[PDB]
């Protein structure tokens, strides 16, 4: 009684998506570290050998898309064709136009920055929990770190078996607690990870459980009725690209709050700051932060939206879970006070023409780092 | 007090996201039409003159893609260079190979049909709420049929102008009401449309408040403050995919709640049943629709979550926003008595081998049209 389960996923730096934005985002960076102001709105797709570029473009950079796409496979660990993909010798794929000049005139031409319209209508939202020191779900956290330990383990050489391609996902028994939410026990982990021929299946269950959750999962949450699926699907010796094809922007629920909080619909990798779905989601985080730190409430979560042309939010909206002793509409007046959400001061306060962004493409957006939106902001009221 | 406003978005059947989706989902019916236990991953991506299919397709089917990519974007309306695609003349590239057997060996090989594995892990939400018949939220419904209308207008000839790309987007003041929600007033809508180049603003802005927004929302809710954002952008000629790069599962808010309730991130089209990303998203829709039409909640948010290769979900929760007089743990309890999850049974209840998906990948998934997953199951208890 006044318990639930509650489960979110993360997925690794070769799962085939997240390949994609990472690329994406690796684009990004090269636009910006020669031209703080490129648009950028830079999809990437991944199958079988090709990695393809598809969007919009419009910058004073010169950039060799085949090495910056090439290096940031060879990060992510693609190397050889016994993998399933090899940054050496896979096909780089080019369909990138400038940026639409309706879109251009009706967002930035000739506009101060810091009245620059949105670059798109939408809506966008930001959360943040007491639950852990850095502000996010348990169950997102564990999921991430997982995948973390995975590659870490990959790279240092220990599990050698290990490929780039990983997903996991963690169940946590909650109890409610005043509108906020405490993690009481972990009831079940999935991890599934690429692997090599060699390697056999008790082998690699029993690493996934010693090396891989119980340096990750604290004790204090797991117990003999946890519930494991370790290699669940007996066999994951394709993977990449060649075993799915992945997408620039089809994991923002792992980027995000791991389900917790709310979403809409925008992805972030491969835009410039002037894409709200980006940068609004980034202020929005850094409101609802500082909301907690600052001792407000325990728990909440902020909506924005835009028009496409128009530079301040159509709307507003904070809900507190009832974590506050201050109603949401005064709540509403400390953040109009202490935040300007037009996507022209956003830049400058999270310093968004900085290139960072390959960095933010794997384990998440929020809650790691000390990136800008993760610094919070002393509020005065 | 007591008050808050939340916003939604909407996009039309030649959004280029949404041509992906609908592509997509003309792939799985085609093959559905021939081989009912079809195995289809089919991603799309468009992009200026270009159509790419991308996945994993397994399949006794004989599908002409030419044909198939070409009629549906001939029913969206991409059917002249003046309007940036044509289907008559696009490029349409095909990168699509067999199911990986790992992933076969792992999911269906050798399963009883009602015992095979969720296709892949992942988390789902359904969700249902009492303020529209059709247990959707009015903000999501309203953007949606704003998009219809222009669809309309455009196919109809009367306001010729119009060309297919378009969103929307609707903020309404809702109060609180014992858990549950009520629609106020219409706050701000957005709406963008791409345009023939002899149009102008001021006819386009006139049009669209006289015969879209008053023929679609009710004048109960709009009122001499409500705010109009009709061709933000003041031009939008250059559009489709020439405009903007557009893929599947890019729209998955639009495709749900409209940003209420929750998602677990997997997109819909192009995927078979198997596929538990939308068999279970489906499903769990059928069991909150349920449970608002059979009185025991006026709102509720059902999460399942899986295992690749596993049958039975690996957690089922329940969340009834204060709005039932049960607790969610009996509310479990009875959809435990009522509904089978495991996706060989859903596939069965819901029909889901039926060549019906490209009718779900616009104007959303949910609410409309008395799909099965629309039609509420009389529960015992
Ligand atoms: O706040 C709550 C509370 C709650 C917290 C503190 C209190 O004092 C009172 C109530 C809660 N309570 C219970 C109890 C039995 N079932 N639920 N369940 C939930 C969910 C959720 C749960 C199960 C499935 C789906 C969503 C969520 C959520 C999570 C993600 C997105 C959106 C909503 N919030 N939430
Ligand atoms: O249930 C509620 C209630 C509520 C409903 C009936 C009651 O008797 C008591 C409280 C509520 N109340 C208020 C009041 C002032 N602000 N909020 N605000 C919200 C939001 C929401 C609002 C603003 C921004 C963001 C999310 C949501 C939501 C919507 C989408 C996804 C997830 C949560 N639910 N919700
Ligand atoms: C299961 S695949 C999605 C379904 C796939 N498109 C198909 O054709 O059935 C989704 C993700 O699961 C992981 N995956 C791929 N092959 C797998 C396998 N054999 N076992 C477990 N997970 C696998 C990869 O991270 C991949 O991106
Ligand atoms: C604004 S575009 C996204 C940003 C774009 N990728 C860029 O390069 O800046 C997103 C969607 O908005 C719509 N859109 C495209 N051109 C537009 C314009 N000139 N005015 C308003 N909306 C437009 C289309 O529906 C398009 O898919
Ligand atoms: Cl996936
Ligand atoms: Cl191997
Ligand atoms: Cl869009
Ligand atoms: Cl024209």
């Amino acid at each position: 009684e006044g318990t639930f389960l509650f489960t979110s996923e993360s997925v690794g730096e070769g799962h085939p998506d997240k390949i994609c934005d990472q690329i994406s985002d690796a684009v990004l960076d090269a636009h910006l570290q020669q031209d703080p102001d490129a648009k950028v709105a830079c999809e990437t797709v991944a199958k079988t050998g090709m990695i393809l570029l598809a969007g919009e473009i419009t910058s004073r950079a010169a950039v060799d898309y085949q090495k910056v796409v090439r290096e940031a496979v060879k990060h992510i660990g693609y190397d050889d064709s016994s993998k399933g993909f090899d940054y050496k010798t896979c096909n780089v794929l080019v369909a990138l136009e400038q940026q639409s000049p309706d879109i251009a005139q009706g967002v930035h031409l000739d506009r101060n920055e810091e009245d620059i319209g949105a670059g798109d209508q939408g809506l966008m939202f930001g959360y943040a929990t007491d639950e852990t020191e850095e502000c996010m779900p348990l169950t997102i956290v564990l999921a991430h770190k997982l995948n973390a330990k995975l590659a870490e383990l990959r790279r240092n050489g220990t599990l050698p078996w290990l490929r780039p391609d990983s997903k996991t996902q963690v169940t946590v028994q909650y109890m409610q607690d005043r509108g906020a939410v405490l993690p009481i026990r972990v009831h079940t982990i999935v991890i599934s990870v690429q692997h090599d021929e060699e390697v056999c299946l008790d082998e690699m269950r029993d690493a996934l459980k010693e090396k891989v959750i119980k340096a990750v999962v604290p004790a204090k949450y797991l117990d003999e009725d946890t519930i494991y699926h370790l290699q669940p699907s007996g066999r994951f010796v394709i993977g990449g690209p060649q075993g799915d094809a992945g997408l620039t922007g089809r994991k923002i629920i792992v980027d995000t709050y791991g389900g917790w909080g709310a979403h809409g619909g925008g992805a972030f990798s491969g835009k410039d700051y002037t894409k709200v779905d980006r940068s609004a989601a980034y202020a929005a985080r850094w409101v609802a932060k500082s909301l907690v730190k600052g001792g407000l409430c325990r728990r909440v979560l902020v909506q924005v939206s835009y028009a496409i042309g128009v530079s301040h939010p159509l709307s507003i909206s904070i809900f507190h879970y009832g974590t506050s002793q201050k109603s949401e509409r005064e709540l509403l007046e400390i953040v109009k006070k202490n935040f300007d959400l037009r996507p022209g001061v956003i830049v400058r306060d999270l310093d968004l023409k900085k290139p960072i962004y390959q960095r933010t493409a794997a384990y998440g957006h929020f809650g790691r780092d000390s990136f800008p939106w993760e610094v919070p902001k002393k509020l005065k009221y």
